[PDB]
């Protein structure tokens, strides 16, 4: 149940809280709907927060700053598209005496504060493949062939904030569906082999695309190390129809392609702005990942893969040649008999 | 004797007197019965007045002009239903010379003058609690708990008239059984502490209530300032079982909830026509307090109270929120490797 | 001329007030 | 088309490939031109190789250690200037991510690899006659008279390498444009006849020469036995105007001039440093056939010739 569009937008527990300034005054949560009916409170200047799909969390009696600094982390139950926490910003509305309501402009008595319906954005981020097609270059045609096995994502962050402009917090506790043993320049600090982020390869396309849900991350720096949330493919690499064994594992390992079993990796740094990547619809790429974005990618397989998929990517270029023919050398050997 | 049915309607002295125009003619008082025997007087056009349960107060010598402007002030002895001043209206009767009386038509000889027995209102007005049940809301359930100590009422007036159409005059000498230091909007000038209106908390039910006897006051003017008579409950407020201290005691007082010790107020001000109160038997609320009325009130405790009970009250308000979900921001990325 | 007056007493009116906070 | 300068130097196929150590990274070939314009690869440390006129030769997939040991042979196509392999040594360039070009430097954007256009050497060599004028000595004036018939060459080598410095390898499969009947001090063991190294004699001059393309072969040892490359003419030897027969031919066999048919040879050694030869433009001669050289020879007949052209020569 990864991605249908219906389950991506489905509230299950809407919760509205009204404060009078740093103190909990009114709170009443409704379930499996989107209309709230009886939030009784005082009048005057109040602050209005609204959350959805929060699950079983302590929310009674908590103050303003504690609900503004709540943290969630992704579970096993997020990859089946459930428990997607949503959020609007605080907006400090004002209230009249009799009966106030917001949105659905011009229905009954009382008074309307805001005419348009209130918007709530998500907090997750979907990344997925769409196309996986192979096209070997001139230097490997009908020699090396690829078959895919696993599709696991690599450097997914653990936890993030829930309210504000950006969503970052200094808790580097990233999660990984790989061995977490090899270590490139995209350095593993303190990982965890977690059996969620690992799916078997079944039919990637434009309908039901295989992928994962990750939280907000930032790697838009210029110097120092970064931790890009890459997404990779993994599987066996065959040589002219047969499996790689015997007298070619040692030949391949010096070129840094294939692991000791016969497998190889294929990483894609989603939203990274390198020379291998292009973008459609006039999108200048920013070097982070932000909430409410459908990062779907189409890659092309040219040549074999690589070991150590957290190594830095190699950028492409082009060449062209022009040469001249040399001159002869004369001697002129005159002989006599 | 705070009201049994007999200790509050029992005449201790029924003074009755006559007038032939601007000067007295006769007076004779009888005790512990509703009758008088041997008034003697002339015949012709007269004017009859009758007061009851006056007690120690001079009433001889004065004229018709001075008796229509007598003022009484409530004393400390009026809390055991002793000293309830009961009076009537002048009724300009004529008088035949032989023998005539007023009351009990169909008993003796002579001629009756008024057929029904003459009726007498009082001037006081009782206000009392009946049910102080507590039901915390959802936002403070199993967090705050309330226990009452004191019951005192605050802005009762001091003196009034005794005859005429209305009974309220122009005077400001108010009384209060509280700490009376703080100022608010409903705060008149020159009123000080009096230690009569203060009691313990003794199990208030539909039988044997707790309250006071207060006089008349008008606060029906729309603009400007007003001074209504309020009644309050004052008590401790324990946060999660133990005594209130710690980080909350400097946090609750910013919300204007609890005073500088750990105690909370609960005011309710009689006959106001606000959003906060309901009534019954289809009784419209006037904005005053009149004679011969009993005010039994029934509050519930929802949440904490506020300090400074002479502030204007905050009208309640309901709410309805409808929220919609924003859509994805679809980015596209094609990749080469 | 003489006089006898025999008065009665009048009961209150009940005004109930259901309040909330 | 033996020597025009147009057909002698014309790239009928270019082929450019580039490695990253022991594996193939990129490969592309243009045709009938000298420009491959769209090489796509990665960046980093690479090694560049470029070949010309390889023909139908398998170059995809093969590693660097196998490319650096390729061989070739001379063909019948090689004697009319068609199928001349042309290569250069690897030169380990380093690439940049933007755009890199080699040749026509200083004209476009990006950066330059190197300034000059790249040079490609041929692998073959040429040996050819240019002037076969005949002036007999005093002891044969108006007695013997020579006329030529054939032009073939003798001890060309079959195979070689394609990369290195001295691209001669240890093998022995030599070719010959004549008989295997005489066995002098020059004839090697494995030996063969190949009937394309032989034209028929026509009018050599300052232009329109006659000769053969050839590969490279080392015979510079002092002691032991060598195998030098010999070119020759081969023709009748008349006596006093008529054809030679009678009881003089059996008197001519004892001096080993003329064989049983009536003909004689004229062997000449290319680049030999003997007393009988001479040179010009102050050139010391080396005892090997090296790459990309043009050996024009003009000889003067003085006296008759000899049998056994694979015998050692007798200096003056």
């Amino acid at each position: 149940a990864f991605g249908v569009g219906d389950d991506e937008s489905k509230v299950a527990k809407l919760t509205v809280m009204v404060y009078n300034g740093e103190q909990q005054e009114a709170i009443k949560s409704a379930e499996n709907a989107t209309k709230v009916e009886d939030i009784k409170c005082s009048a005057g200047q109040r602050t209005l927060v609204v959350m959805a799909n929060t699950g079983a969390m302590e929310l009674v009696g908590k103050t303003l700053a504690e609900v503004k600094a709540l943290t969630t982390e992704l579970t096993a139950e997020n990859q089946e598209a459930a428990g997607l926490i949503m959020t609007a910003e605080p907006k400090t509305i004002v209230l009249k005496a009799g009966k106030n309501y917001i949105g659905y402009s011009g229905t009954g008595e009382g008074n309307h504060i805001e005419n348009d319906p209130l918007k709530i954005k998500r907090v997750h981020a979907r990344m997925a493949f769409t196309e996986i097609k192979v096209q070997m270059s001139a230097a490997y045609d009908n020699i090396y062939t690829f078959v895919p096995e696993k599709i696991y994502g690599l450097i997914a962050k653990k936890q993030s904030n829930l309210f504000g402009a950006t969503l970052v917090n200094a808790d580097a506790n990233y999660l990984t569906g790989s061995l977490t043993t090899f270590n490139g320049a995209y350095t593993p600090a303190n990982y965890a082999n977690v059996p969620w982020l690992s799916r078997n390869y079944v039919a990637p396309a434009a309908d039901a695309p295989q992928g994962f849900y990750v939280l907000e991350n930032d790697y838009s720096a210029n110097g120092g190390t970064i931790h890009p949330t890459i997404l990779c493919v993994y599987g066996k690499l065959q040589k002219n129809g047969a499996d790689l064994a015997g007298a070619d594992l040692a030949a391949a390992q010096a070129a840094n392609w294939v692991d000791a079993e016969g497998k190889t990796y294929y990483p894609v740094l989603v939203n990274f702005n390198s020379n291998n990547y292009t973008y459609d619809s006039n999108y200048t790429p920013k070097n982070k990942i932000e909430r409410n974005h459908k990062y779907d990618i189409k890659l092309t397989i040219t040549g074999p893969g690589t070991n150590n998929p957290e190594n830095p990517i190699t950028e492409s270029a082009h060449l062209n040649v022009q040469c001249t023919v040399a001159e002869w050398v004369l001697v002129g050997q005159n002989a006599t008999w």
